[PDB]
């Protein structure tokens, strides 16, 4: 028996892409894929790829048959925090005591089932953490109100739409409320976790018993929020992939990760495995040699070569050039395409904007479906991409030229906001597609209310226009 | 020991941009600059490089004077060709736009006398597959009294048609080519030594190019001979910068003064390369940045034996500033009538740009000119012209000078129009805030051009 038989799919995953596995897919379009990521923070990209294999690299060959530990998740975020002097906290690869880490959450980063689930999480109330709606400060934030304080978990359904209800009225991309992490017990929660994994992983027959296990503890994880800082990488970039090989599936290449908080166990495989389905269609893409155009980024010949001089890992190199003991480098493949055929089922139409770009297929996809599929907002709960949006949106963030032809053909709404505040016409002018933006326009221009249309302002009080006009002038943050 | 001496602002130029002396800067933006050119007939742009140095190299030298002589002329051909001999009976035609005309420049064709006894054709008419089937033929009992009158009516009735619009044809002489251009010849050699000045000198040198090209003597290339080729020589005899051209092929129904004028502005290219590259500042004319793949490209491809020469011969025999400050002085005419214009297709800095704009009346800010002003400004506001170039400082100015972004220039098309075709999204969104803080928003969004098109139709079809 092997133990990482998923250490295949890292294999294949080619070279000139793998920081795809490290840099969140909504950042690609507006930060010429991985270089805004690297300019941010230099060669973290490697060191996330050298913590990634060089963790894997001690597990395929060792141990029995694998048990989690805290010594192991800790022998994790050894990378990356600071890890650079003085004092008087902390180990550069130690766990919290007392320290207080915190951090905000957009209504667009949760739901109400995921809410429920939170505030369910006995060890923030017997732990001291705190979350609620109020203000970011330089010392932490200050809160309005706190639910963990007197929580009646009887009122916690009624509580999770009230919060969920709160956060959107702020604005589904804007930051109103605030959690503050457990500042007693990390170390005996940290087991705790951990026990209660090791327990019910091996419960667990079938695949996606076997997922709902992983991500609902790896979730906890993440919201206990053991180490001082970079428990995103340590646990969903790094521990997450570990798991998931375990099971003989691919690593998970994100669009945004950051959903570990507030978003349910059950709505967080579904995460997982759409961000999995993008290492299998990074993979083929490659292998047949087609261009590789996910999340309206098209990676530019200079762009790679700068990539693959500035990759530099050793434990990836190992991987890369490795044996194949097998058996099954076909059956990992059936097994998490049998897994990952629960996807196609759901909001096709989305889905369809984001991945089909075959003029007939999808052309098939929208026969016989009505307005109201056509126009469909998907809402809470789906993966973060979804919300709010129609597939004409996605369509025009994709650069999905076809699907948006089929889309006008078929008469969908182009004046529909999404929860931003904007329409389809605005992520045009955002991308800079020209042409794009003129299909839309000739449409808009052809119907009854083309003025006020054109005038909608979004969530920054911005028409389409004023981005337009401020395309390519570089950003201007927070 | 030097005349020619233009020889020297030959050798001064660029080498990694000297395909735009042949290249038409009309072609540059939608063509990766030379890219296109060359790819319509691979080798070409080196055989054209090697025609110009070589030819110039047996002329510098000998000639004392020089004389363009019917041998020269051949001598260029020659190397410009599948064939280095003249037509005899031999139909040669083409068509010509409004925009490409003048009515001064139609009275001056309709007077070459040699048009006329030598039985060439021109009128509106239709394309043919062995020729035009003309409606009328103006050269056909023609009253020379009347053509101040017919030259408005002929241009009246090619804008009708559309600016940019093939209505009329022109076929060429087919009896006594040889004798005509012994004739257009010896005229050349006997009018150069009458003028005095440089700008007398220009317009006898234009005006004989002109009727070079006029009478199509050869069955093929007569615009790389003539005007890409020849008319640099007499350029540079006179210590004056070789060409580079926007559009030229205004050398039929241009006027010879107007082409004085189209001539200094293609030297003032010249010079504007040379500065540019001294200067170490990046090109930009036109619309046309050339990526650093595209010089290294060039730099591979380009092999001219006579060329070499040129760009290490010796002209410390020379005095460059009396050169550099007589070109100069010759071409300080131009930024005087319709300043702007000129500043949205040269000015990239936004202090001068400011400055050029302050106080200038809405009359200014909004003005179209006229035909007869070289091909590219007849028409356009400055605003137009800021779009295509991609002047975003002059158009930033413009707009805050309150200029009329709804006017049509003489192709029907708003400056909306050409943002569209340029697929600039910025400029595109800049003059869309303005259009829609407007009372009209909707009817100027739907301002069609000639062609029936919207700018949005434009837009979708970005990227065919
Ligand atoms: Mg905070």
């Amino acid at each position: 028996m092997p133990n990482l038989p998923g250490l295949y799919f890292l294999q294949a995953y080619p070279s000139e892409e793998i920081w795809r596995l490290f840099v969140d897919g909504r950042f690609w379009s507006k930060e010429n894929g991985w270089r805004g990521y690297e300019s941010r923070e230099p060669g973290c990209l490697n060191a996330a790829l050298e913590s990634l294999c060089s963790i894997a690299l001690q597990v395929e060959k060792s141990g029995e048959e694998f048990e989690l530990s805290v010594d192991l998740i800790k022998r994790i975020h050894k990378k990356c925090g600071k890890k650079v002097e003085e004092l008087q906290e902390k180990n550069p690869g130690e766990l919290r005591t007392d320290e207080p880490v915190s951090f905000g959450i957009p209504a667009g980063r949760a739901s109400i089932k995921g809410i429920e689930e939170f505030l369910s999480l006995v060890f923030l109330t017997e732990g001291g953490a705190e979350f609620g709606p109020g203000k970011a400060g330089p010392f932490g934030p200050r809160f309005d109100k706190n639910y963990f304080k007197n929580l009646n978990p009887e009122q916690i359904p009624d509580l999770a739409k009230q919060i969920y209800f709160d956060m959107c009225k702020y604005g589904h991309s804007n930051t109103n409320h605030f959690y503050l992490a457990v500042m007693k017990n990390v170390d005996v929660y940290l087991e705790k976790i951990t026990q209660s994994y090791n327990k019910e992983i091996k419960t667990a027959e079938t695949l996606d018993e076997k997922l709902k296990i992983i991500v609902k503890h790896i979730r906890m994880y993440e919201v206990l929020h053991p180490f001082r800082d970079a428990n995103g990488r340590t646990f969903v970039n790094n521990l997450l992939n570990i798991p998931l090989m375990q099971q003989g599936l691919p690593p998970a290449t994100f669009y945004e990760p950051n959903v570990f908080d507030l978003y349910s166990a059950e709505e967080l495989v579904v995460v997982v495995k759409e961000a999995i389905f993008n290492t299998v269609e990074i993979i083929e893409q490659s292998k047949r040699k087609t261009p590789i155009t996910l999340y309206g980024y098209h990676s530019s010949l200079e762009e790679q070569t700068k990539f693959r001089d500035m990759l530099d890992s050793p434990s990836y190199e190992k991987i890369k050039h490795m044996d194949f003991s097998d058996l099954n480098p076909e059956k990992l493949h059936l097994k998490t395409q049998k897994c990952l055929s629960s996807l196609n089922e759901q909001y096709p139409l989305h889905r369809g904007a984001i991945y089909l770009s075959d003029p007939g297929e999808i052309k098939l996809l929208l026969s016989n479906r009505n307005e109201s599929q056509i126009n469909q907002q998907i809402e809470q709960g789906a993966p973060p991409i979804y919300v709010g949006k129609t597939p004409a949106h996605l369509a025009v963030i994709s650069g999905n030229m076809a699907m948006l032809d089929e889309l006008i053909a078929k008469k969908a709404d182009l004046s529909l906001q999404d929860y931003d505040g904007k329409t389809a016409l605005h992520y045009a002018a955002e991308c800079g597609n020209m042409q794009i933006m003129g299909k839309i326009l000739k449409v808009v221009l052809s119907q009854e209310d083309a003025i006020k249309v054109l005038n909608i302002k979004d969530n920054h009080g911005k028409t389409a226009f004023h981005y337009a006009a401020e395309f390519g002038t570089p950003e201007l943050i927070s």
